[PDB]
């Protein structure tokens, strides 16, 4: 069957696909029509349907996997489509996990005859970001990180080496917000969690600005100005809080000038937009250094779907987390952040 | 002069006033009419103007300060109407805290010879908390806590000793909110905060719902849903998540649901009130218990304003906190949690 790999999750569906580029002569012939047209429909559209999503820019080519030469093809489609992928594939071994393995296993089961092995999510994230690392990014690195992110004429993306990559936390921001302390291949475990992740953003950012999507919520955040929403630490103080080493910019109230009716009424969409993301994004980072401090680790990784396509909150938490941890912690960013448990189920499949 | 204690906070002013009650024949005689107008508009008033409060259940009756008997009264109102009460000073020593006193300190000044003397806000809450705390509330527990916090037929308010008070986490939800580890009467220092507080509940559920009030946001999210508004463990795995202690109730992501346009359209005003108030008493209770952690502390004391009039955050705070830590962390509340800064400002006045 075609080898598959799926992370069912609250808000996105994301799947690994590995095409074999290693086919013979014979295998052509004995493979089914059914199987080549699921081939060239997958390798041969780039959007699927209305809602589904295939991420050319992350394919790993001319990777060996499972004693076989193949392209791995990373696609996505929301979790509200999923009966129409269902339904599609109702007119083969599929390891899944995210909770979405267990809420939808009897629609899975509507297919004849398929297996659904539903696997540990701690398991696959692990392993599949292990193991995209280890093969890299196309012989460029999988994980980077923002050099001098203090400095805006010099901050740059930059790569960083995770050939020895333990210990390691590992900041999951989904729908909601998952910590992972990574110490060993084989030693690792969830810290904590939170529930003000990208969900929290996009809902509110809905409700506060009438946006439609993601990528609007963005663009939105990306003209807005977050001080005209937040109370800062100069709003109280008039200034710097030198005593506790509080800057004056500091957010000491996110929203918190939104007690105003006049300032309700003169805030903009976009002001809001901005404020959601960076209460979000901040919070996220405070979170994430209160657990490395916990774990004793200085290495924080952060993965998921809510940093795609999103510099702003990549760029707040690289500054954030440096200069409110006076630069002991450094914050990492993975080029497949959003994929790695659909991969660490894929590479689930020998075992069965 | 009359005794006064202030701490300027970003939303609420709050005074504490002693009123000598041992006052002699020739004492009597000696006072200036101005002097005796303000004690009898101060206690003959339970309501300032438009929007200042006498806290009168809170009064401590018969206390010995500074080698007098007085009462000692709780007094609040806008820091948006200061002006106001300058203003009315125009037409003593003022000890004063909180961000204010540095904002404000130039306003203060326009009353002709009056001394200002600004206090550490980190000081003066910690002596306040411990003196009320000594001196006991008429004879009853400053400190309570609410027994059986996980069973709604069992759950109630119960006295806390705190007589050997250390050591002890201070969460001080005001606009903000910030975290104090106190070691000793002499030991003590702020480990951090978060800017998600009492003024992000208030300006988003403005922004929300409409509400034109604090307590008119209580009264909404009294009667409101949030898992109306909130996406759940359940919704996403469903049910309970057992391999992670996760139950199918948990908030997986804060108004995560709302990322799906029909249900924007069908959530109340009172849903969101609530879900507002949840999403930020349980980021606050999580920060609370990772900075205990880390603190190796297993007392926590929750102070500020944030918790006024606010029964439903303050129970959602005790169960959460036992339940999330496993009963190793108590969740304790105090009778006078608004006004310990402005009462460690008055003591400091001895030592001008
Ligand atoms: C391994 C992996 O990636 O699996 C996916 C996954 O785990 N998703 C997920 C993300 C976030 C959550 C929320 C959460 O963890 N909690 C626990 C801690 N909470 C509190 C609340 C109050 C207090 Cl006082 N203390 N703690 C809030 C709720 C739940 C599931
Ligand atoms: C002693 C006392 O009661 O004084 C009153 C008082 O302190 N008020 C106050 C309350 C809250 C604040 C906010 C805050 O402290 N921070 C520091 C930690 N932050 C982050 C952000 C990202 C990351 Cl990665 N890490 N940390 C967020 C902002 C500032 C002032
Ligand atoms: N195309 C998209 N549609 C919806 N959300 C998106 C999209 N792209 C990025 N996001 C962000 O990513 C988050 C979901 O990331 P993800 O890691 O896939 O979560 P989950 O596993 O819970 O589905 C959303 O909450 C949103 O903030
Ligand atoms: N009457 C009120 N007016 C405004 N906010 C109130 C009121 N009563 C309670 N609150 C809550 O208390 C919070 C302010 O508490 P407080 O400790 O006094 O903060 P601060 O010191 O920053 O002024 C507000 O953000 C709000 O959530
Ligand atoms: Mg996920
Ligand atoms: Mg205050």
């Amino acid at each position: 069957s075609p080898w598959f790999g799926m992370d069912i999750g609250g808000t996105l569906v994301k799947l690994s696909y590995f095409e074999p580029i290693d086919i013979t002569a014979e295998e052509e012939q004995e493979e089914v029509e059914s199987l080549k047209s699921i081939r060239k429909y997958l390798t041969s559209n780039v959007a699927y349907g209305s809602t589904g999503i295939r991420d050319v820019h992350l394919e790993l080519k001319d990777l060996t996997l499972f004693g076989r030469r193949g392209n791995l093809h990373f696609i996505r489609f929301p979790t509200q489509d999923l009966p129409t992928f269902i339904q599609m594939g109702r007119d083969t071994v599929l390891c899944a996990t995210g909770g979405g393995a267990y809420k939808f296993e009897k629609d899975f089961r509507t297919i004849g005859n398929l297996h659904l092995h539903k696997l540990d999510e701690l398991d696959c994230l692990v392993k599949g970001l292990l193991y995209i690392d280890s093969v890299s990014f196309n012989g460029q690195a999988e994980c980077y990180y923002f050099a001098n992110a203090s400095e805006p004429e010099r901050c740059q993306k930059m790569p960083f080496n995770l050939d020895d990559p333990y210990p390691l936390l590992v900041v999951n921001i989904g729908s909601g917000v998952s910590i992972l302390a990574v110490h060993s291949k084989d030693n690792y475990k969830r810290v904590t969690g939170t529930s003000l992740g990208g969900g929290t953003f996009l809902g509110l950012c809905s409700l506060l600005t009438g946006c439609e999507s993601f990528e609007e919520a963005l663009e939105m955040a990306s003209k807005g100005d977050s001080t005209q929403a937040d109370k800062l630490v100069r709003d109280i103080y008039g200034g710097d809080y030198e005593r506790f080493g509080l800057p004056g910019w500091a957010v000491a109230s996110s929203f918190g000038n939104m007690i105003y009716k006049e300032k309700r009424e003169s805030v903009s969409k976009e002001d809001l937009a901005r404020a959601t993301l960076v209460t979000i994004t901040n919070n996220i980072g405070s979170v994430a250094r209160m657990c490395a401090v916990n774990e004793k680790i200085n290495r924080v990784v952060f993965v998921g779907n809510f940093l795609r396509v999103n510099t702003l909150s990549m760029k707040l938490l690289a500054y954030a987390l440096d200069y409110w941890s006076k630069g002991q912690l450094k914050a990492l960013f993975l080029e497949h952040e959003g994929y790695f448990g659909a991969v660490g189920a894929l590479l689930g499949l020998p075992n069965f």
